């Protein structure tokens, strides 16, 4: 049994999402078949989308349609699961500054046309702007203590008035003694004079240690 979870495009095997490329798995998922329409298994060891999800998220704001900036798209793994969310009529800009990841970001996209490779420093959005279009949300999970500066920089360059950013933030990577709910508190003050409003917080319970999910609106 296979049901609609409560954000549209995401499902629940009583996580999974619908694929957008039937019997295809992209990194060696399992999948089912329900009877005709496929699902591909979501992990949420693996996911940070899906460990936010099951950790009872309030929005992701990636739904079908959604045009969406992915900064730290790695070899895509979370980037298919959101590829098959926004749906034939959505967009994920996968931005990931490893050629090697890219290589691998880049070979699927071959194989699903909803995703735009963007092999480039997220860092200076300035260089690869004629390759993206406004979008709908920024996902963000790239590891850096200079995350939020990112982010930021990103908003102001791609991300539409009314906007949503969704940002994985591993407290670690940007200050390793400091306590954790310290490093989130921090992020969030930077935010402030970036017009990019903080709407919920949640780590990321037994799946991942000391790690949060910021969900926002940016220009509302
Ligand atoms: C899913 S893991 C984090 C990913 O973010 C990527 N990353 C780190 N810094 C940058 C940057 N400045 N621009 C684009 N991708 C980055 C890394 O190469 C890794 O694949
Ligand atoms: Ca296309
Ligand atoms: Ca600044």
């Amino acid at each position: 049994m296979v049901e609609p979870h409560r954000h549209e495009g995401v499902f629940i095997c009583r996580l999974v999402t619908k694929n957008l490329v039937p019997g295809e798995s992209v990194y060696g998922e399992k999948r089912v078949s329900i009877s005709k329409i496929e699902y591909r298994a979501w992990n949420p060891f693996r996911s940070k989308l899906a460990a936010a999800i099951l950790g009872g998220v309030d929005q992701i704001h990636i739904k079908p349609g959604a045009k969406v900036l992915y900064l730290g798209a790695a070899s895509g793994t979370t980037v298919s699961h959101v590829s098959d969310i926004v749906g034939p009529d959505g967009l994920v800009y996968a931005v990931e500054f490893s050629h090697r990841s890219g290589r691998d970001l880049i070979n699927l996209a071959k194989k699903r046309t909803n995703i735009i490779p963007v092999i480039e420093d997220a860092r200076h959005p300035h260089k690869y702007r004629m390759l993206i279009a406004m979008v709908d949300v920024i996902f963000a999970d790239v590891a850096q203590p200079d995350q939020t500066r990112i982010v930021a920089l990103n908003a102001h360059t791609f991300l539409r008035n009314g906007g949503h950013f969704v940002i994985s933030i591993k407290a670690n990577c940007i200050d390793s003694t400091a306590s954790a709910e310290a490093v989130f508190a921090s992020e969030v003050k930077k935010m402030q004079q970036e017009n990019m409003k903080p709407q919920e917080q949640l780590t990321l319970e037994p799946y991942e240690r000391d790690h949060a999910v910021v969900v926002g609106v940016y220009r509302p």
